[PDB]
């Protein structure tokens, strides 16, 4: 029974330019002009430290997700407006707010992801599992599960709300609609839930999220309706474009993907998959007549595969959203994802399985991921020498290497760490380390690791 | 004989899905999903091969320009519609077409820029000056001036029209409005126009551009009105953002920029410059109270200077466009640029001068540009061994190194090179070399140069 | 010799495709699609039988929990068996049918494969190897490197070989004498034999015999060592 008036709340958290621009539009400008958005250009999606420049990075993936979300917003505002946007106040300009909101929401997702992709985050978690023992009295509290089960969504929210500090504790000061629709999992690490398997915000954001809920009609475990659209766009985008990158790299062929989709027990009779396969086969028959090398033929065929699969999946997602709009607006929505409720469920699942089999588990990818895990763990080990004990009071950081390595951390991150709040000291220093590591690009991480290892030779005997 | 918005917003395509998406909107998707768009992430804007991940690259520059153009289009369509768009048929929806058209035009504006920035292009030109001598009868014709004065816009047009070939001769098959608006300088190298100092297309596109004009009501010399918007957005988004990058790199300080603007002869009494300086000083006074390092203070002061300057310049550009819309719609418009006819001319010119003084002409920048020039010239010398004589008939390319080098060139560019047309053979060879080199990223160019130099050790004797 | 040529063609056409699949340059389904989409193998009975048997075995193989690389490897392991058996049987049948023509004093048969029922499958496999195995980035780069190595080594050896038989004493430089001493003694012994061959022909034959007999690693090592030893005379 949620109302679109509060779901599209244009107010901002900071207590009270902008010439001919809605506040939601200004949120997109704030997100785009932020340093983490630019740093996304050197964060891995699937293949780390890739030499090929046509393979998706985190920034290109984010922009493509934003474009897909903006297209869905265009299809929802200029069309089907009377079907999903019922009982909306006249002051709200849907045609300008909804597409901008979806585009900004898609762009801002994966902003806080750690370097080296998902396997990077695991590495961080593993470090936080060893250096923050659960049996230890200091870290026995379950709030430290924010670090032992580290994920990029909570870091994205922290970055957009606290880390991007200029002179206030409100970060980028995004609108309530963007902050509400940015939370992919409305639950904390301490809270237990079966609907969501991942925490969506840190303990430090627990009040902030509450504020957002109080200003949007949401609550714990209830997602903003546009969060489902953003998640569906994210899934579609990475599932298709990772397959494109795999085939372009040469790890697989276009016929390999076609045979995988055809032989999948779920896509064998799926109408969307059948239509996509038929169109791709029809275009590939025409393409094969040209005098092309096999690699060029594969890339040409999979560009049309991109077009057809993206169009079909986006249409299915829009239809599913329009059909289940009442369910999404319910105060007790239980939908896991928009893709599962659409007809493109089987095709997306098959694409994800193909990306896992021929992608993530490739030999070069695995070796690069092990190297990145070693780099990340070494960097966190060296940073902990300068971070640990700074907030509790123990002066183990007073060594020259500790002081220098504390000086190498982000200044705004240290300002947030040096703030006076109710967070426990160990949580504060662990959060500082998590922010520092997750804010780094791959190349910056390698360079800093090498430099600090060179500078650590004396204190490491 | 003023042009009409019906012809200027022509959504037809050159070639003789689409579920709820306008054609101009689909042009943005075609541009964004194109490989060169994401290859722009590794092409220099000002600082070549910069280790700082926050310094703007060509992709971030293009995205910022696209966002600014989309904002201006939103202002033009949603707000200033009755005074800017007149006698517009109901078939074209301005609210969806104009913002999308401007966003696509801004995103595509620097797709074909050569590696290592403008200086890199200069390097290419220098090589084409030596290896295609004017006194030689083979290259005596003025058409080869397309290569002696190589520019990124000419390469971008042929990239979006011919180089992105799958099975057509129409490239990405963009709409006529998108193709017309992307032509920054509507003149060829052979043509002698005093209005435009640079050619905007090669001889190979001489027919194609003509077609665009025939379908848009334009002509040689006259420029699409939205191209002025794109040029103004590009100028603003590089003038401000390059200054921000200069401050971030440590080459200058916030007070340095403030003093440069205040001491500027034209910005001394400029109202826009005075307003920007006053607002920045007011914010910086509050910012200086907090315990901050000088670098962080400069960074977060420039973070507000960027917001204020971008807002003021965008508003001034929109006002200038609205005031002079009749002149821009004239068949014989003579306006050089939108910035110069606006109230933000002085501030933008001063920012460009500041970037020239502090950003370029810097020791590290100059050294890196010389290294990039050497790299580009060596790579082009190596590729000319495998390219020269391929079309004329001279079998000097038949050495094993020449065959391998030809095989290392992009298959799309080779496919376009081997097409049957009326272009001169020497022109085709030089165009193949220019297309191969201009599309490379910096890292790819360095890697290919090193690998081919290692492989050339025998034939170089 | 026709039997040998047919066996050579079969044993490289099938085994090079297997090597292509093993290296990861292509997949088993890629080869199956290439054979099925081939113009001549579209209706070839031997190709149809091989494809059907391979598909039947691969359907059973795909049930087990396997990585894609292992599935491709063990599917091509059965494709090799089926294709080799069919091609060998076809070659034997063709030889038996045309034995009288092969025993003719003026036989004109180009090859045993082309006159057999396995011509289309072998030709398609050769085309697949050309498309995917050769003309590959790594293969082309390695071949260019090998060409440079071979040409440099032959240039270095020509300094010690040229003029040895004609009479021109341009080989008498210390590098030339050492290079000649580094050539195989069997090939030098054949080169120094007295016969009616032209002196230039003998010198070129000595160089060709010396170079063609080298392995790849030996060629690289000798090229590097002689290039290091040639730094003075190369000035
Ligand atoms: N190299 C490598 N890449 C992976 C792996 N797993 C996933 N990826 C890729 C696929 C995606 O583009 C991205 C993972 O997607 P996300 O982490 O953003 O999913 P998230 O849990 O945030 O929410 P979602 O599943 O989209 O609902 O990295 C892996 O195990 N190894
Ligand atoms: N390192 C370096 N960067 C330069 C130089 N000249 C310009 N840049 C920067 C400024 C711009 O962001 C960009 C050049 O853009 P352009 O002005 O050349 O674009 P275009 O001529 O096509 O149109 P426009 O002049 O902007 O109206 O690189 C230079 O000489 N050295
Ligand atoms: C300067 C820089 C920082 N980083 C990482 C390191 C930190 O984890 C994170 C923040 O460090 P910062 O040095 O504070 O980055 P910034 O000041 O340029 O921009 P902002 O503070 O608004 O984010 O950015 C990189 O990955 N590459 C770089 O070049
Ligand atoms: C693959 C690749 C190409 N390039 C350059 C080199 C060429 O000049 C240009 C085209 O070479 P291609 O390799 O043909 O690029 P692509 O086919 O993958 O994508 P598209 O043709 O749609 O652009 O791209 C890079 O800079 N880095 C790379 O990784
Ligand atoms: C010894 C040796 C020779 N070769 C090449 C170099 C010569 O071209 C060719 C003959 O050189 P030889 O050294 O004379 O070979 P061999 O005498 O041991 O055996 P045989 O004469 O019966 O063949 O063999 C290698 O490739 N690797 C080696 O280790
Ligand atoms: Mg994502
Ligand atoms: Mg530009
Ligand atoms: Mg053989």
């Amino acid at each position: 029974s949620m109302h679109w008036n509060d779901l599209l709340n244009s107010n901002r958290r900071k207590p009270k330019t902008s010439k001919g621009r809605q506040q939601i539009e200004r949120d997109y400008d704030r997100i785009l002009f932020a340093a983490p958005t630019r740093r996304l250009a050197d964060k891995t999606q699937v293949f780390p430290l890739d030499k090929n420049d046509s393979v998706r990075t985190r920034l290109t993936h984010s922009h493509e997700v934003a474009n897909l979300s903006r297209g869905i917003g265009m299809r929802l505002a200029f069309e089907l407006e009377d079907d999903v946007f019922k009982d909306v106040s006249e002051d709200i300009c849907l045609k300008r707010d909804v597409p901008a909101l979806l585009a900004a929401i898609g762009l801002v997702h994966d902003m806080g992801n750690p370097p080296f992709g998902a396997q990077g985050a695991k590495a961080m978690s593993e470090w936080f599992t060893k250096n923050l023992p659960e049996h230890s009295d200091n870290y026995k509290d379950k709030i430290y599960g924010d670090f032992r089960h580290f994920d990029g969504n909570s870091q994205t929210l922290r970055l957009v709300t606290k880390l991007q500090i200029l002179n206030d504790t409100y970060g980028l000061n995004l609108t309530y609609a963007t902050l509400a629709s940015m939370i992919k999992y409305p639950r904390s690490s301490e809270s237990d839930s079966s609907l969501w398997k991942k925490h969506g915000f840190f303990l430090s954001e627990k009040d902030v999220v509450q504020d957002i809920w109080n200003n949007t009609g949401l609550s714990e475990g209830v997602r903003h309706p546009f969060t489902y659209i953003m998640e569906a766009c994210d899934d579609i985008a990475y599932s298709v474009l990772d397959a494109e990158d795999i085939i372009k790299k040469g790890f697989a062929s276009f016929h390999d993907l076609i045979d995988f989709i055809q032989s999948n027990q779920f896509c064998k009779e799926d109408d969307v998959a059948k239509r996509v396969i038929e169109n791709c086969k029809k275009i590939h028959a025409d393409y094969a007549q040209q005098k092309l090398s096999p690699a060029e033929l594969n890339d040409m065929s999979m560009q049309m595969f991109r077009v057809y699969a993206i169009a079909e999946l986006v249409d299915a997602v829009v239809i599913a959203f329009k059909d289940n709009i009442n369910e999404f607006l319910n105060d007790t929505c239980e939908i896991k994802d928009l893709i599962s409720c659409s007809s493109g469920k089987n095709l997306c699942q098959a694409l994800k399985k193909f990306d896992s089999s021929r992608g993530y588990q490739h030999r070069s990818v695995l070796k690069l991921e092990l190297e990145g895990s070693n780099y990340i763990k070494g960097l966190m080990d060296m940073l902990w020498l300068g971070i640990k004990g700074r907030a509790t009071g123990d002066t183990q950081y007073d060594t020259p290497f500790g002081r220098y390595v504390y000086g190498r951390i982000s200044e705004n991150y240290r300002r947030i760490f040096e703030q006076e709040n109710n967070l426990p000291a160990c949580y504060k220093e662990a959060q500082l380390l998590a922010d520092a590591i997750s804010g780094m690009t791959d190349s910056y991480l390698i360079a800093l690791h090498d430099e600090l290892r060179a500078l650590h030779q004396y204190e490491c005997r």
